[PDB]
């Protein structure tokens, strides 16, 4: 019934040379082929060594006036998550509950907050919320919007990104900077604007609070090429966002950085190819390529792209060839990050059920490739699917929507998203839907065994998988 995996070398490549790894359909066909049908009363289809377990309905709010999704650490380019004169520090995408907007018109209203919470205290004795102390805004008031100049624009937000502790300033925080020109309706005027930004502050404490000052100079670092990278031009739908800023000790002198991206095409272009598709000549399981574009699947084309500092500051960048496509497979690879594990290259990216293309279908959570290289001929992971960690799933009935779930679909498709490795395997994310409760706060954290390529959901980890709510604990102090 299901057609043999793309196989895949992981071969290193220079990483400046022209060569991309490809997510194949024949690949990304794995994760249902290694499906079952759910026994009733159970709704889930996933290998359960893939599964998230089923956060409790009574989860604790972050905070009860915050809204927060998207949560990264205070870090160091190695990707050490630093406490600072003895806190912990996270940074969050953080909207107004109470301000008019419902919970999926988040995105245009997002401001970067941070929160602190006392160091060296195992998840088990602090409060059930993670105890995280809500700093308010990282940023000034209009200091972002800048990157932007004077165009026209109805909203601007920040979105994702990483804070790299490191001019008495000693944090830079790169980020997504966002401008939205939109009717009422939620309609596109002009093609939104993403721009990968960066702003240095000084943290500070005491023994009372964590503060920060700075963040006043917001400096553009890329915008999409439409060579490499789509352009508002190409796709008003576009992804660019979630600069992941690291060290490759492969390459001592260089900083490079991993962010979301599509393949640079005019929206409609009947640009799939068989590489895309990725079978045997002989398999007869495999697609027709005419067939797979008519289908609609051209309308997904995700990339992970790489870029590399042109100077010794890192305040200028230059675009290098993407290092993984999704083309005619899923539309998003969002909250890209390389992860260094016994000399191997792991690159974990977030996906959607909702933005497969027709024919290929997979849960929402984190996805995983392993290689030699920051540019490798990446292996999927998990029986050469790329599936890490998905949200329990039925694939075997529809994905309904977290604003509106399918009565058939678990209720728990949609509880996490923008899933983040952290040292040691843990995974922090955040809440969407549980049944009807939408969340805005931090999801349990868990634990995958990351073992050459496949991967297990550690159940020994606190109770049954599931750790403290936002547990993004610092394993070095700053």
């Amino acid at each position: 019934g299901y057609p043999i995996p793309t196989p895949h070398s992981g071969q290193a490549y220079d990483p400046f040379a022209d060569f991309t790894a490809k997510w194949t359909r024949a690949n990304a066909r794995q994760i249902k082929a290694q499906s079952h049908v759910p026994v009733s009363p159970d709704q889930n289809s996933l290998p359960l060594n893939l599964t998230m377990p089923d956060i409790p309905a009574d989860f604790p709010q972050t905070n009860p006036d915050v809204w927060v999704w998207d949560t990264w650490p205070l870090a160091d380019v190695h990707g050490n998550q630093l406490s600072f004169q003895g806190w912990e520090v996270i940074f969050s995408l953080t909207a107004d509950p109470h301000a008019g907007y419902v919970f999926d018109d988040r995105h245009v209203h997002a401001r970067i907050g941070f929160f602190y919470r006392k160091a060296g205290i195992p998840a088990n004795q602090r409060p059930i919320d993670g105890g995280w102390i809500y700093g308010g805004h990282l940023f000034p008031d209009g200091s972002s919007v800048k990157v932007f100049g004077n165009v026209p624009m109805t909203q601007n937000a920040e979105w994702s990104g990483g804070a790299r502790f490191v001019k008495n300033n000693n944090v830079s925080l790169y980020y997504t900077a966002t401008s939205f020109n939109r009717n009422a309706q939620g309609g596109n005027i002009t093609p939104p604007i993403a721009i990968i930004s960066r702003a240095d502050g000084q943290i500070q404490a005491d023994d009372k609070h964590v503060w920060f000052t700075g963040f006043d100079q917001h400096l553009p670092l890329l915008a999409p090429d439409g060579k490499y990278y789509q352009t508002g031009q190409q796709n008003e739908f576009f992804s660019f966002r979630d600069p992941y800023v690291f060290l490759d000790p492969a390459h001592p002198g260089k900083t490079f950085m991993v962010f979301e991206g599509n393949t640079a095409v005019q929206r409609g272009s009947r640009s799939c190819t068989e590489a895309d598709l990725g079978y045997s000549p002989n398999d007869p399981n495999k697609e027709d390529l005419n067939a797979v574009m008519d289908s609609g699947a051209i309308y997904q084309m995700a990339n992970v792209g790489l870029a590399v500092a042109t100077n010794d500051e890192l305040t200028q960048w230059k675009f290098l060839p993407p290092i993984l496509s999704g083309n005619c497979v899923n539309d998003q690879t969002e909250r890209p990050q390389i992860y260094l594990k016994d000399g191997k290259y792991y690159l974990f990216t977030i996906s959607r059920r909702t933005t497969y293309a027709a024919g290929v279908d997979g849960p929402d959570g984190v996805y995983g490739f392993v290689g030699d290289g920051i540019r490798s001929d990446f292996i999927p992971l998990n029986g050469l699917s790329g599936l890490t960690l998905g949200n329990p799933t039925d694939l075997y009935q529809p994905a309904g929507a977290p604003y509106a779930l399918n009565p058939n679909q678990n209720p728990r498709t949609f509880q996490s998203y923008s899933h983040y490795v952290m040292p040691g395997g843990l995974v922090e994310s955040y809440i969407d839907a549980i049944g009807p409760r939408r969340g805005g706060a931090l999801a349990p954290t868990v634990k995958i065994n990351i073992n050459g390529t496949s991967t297990i959901l550690d159940r020994t980890y606190g109770n049954a998988g599931l750790g403290g709510y936002g547990d993004i604990p610092a394993n070095l102090p700053a």
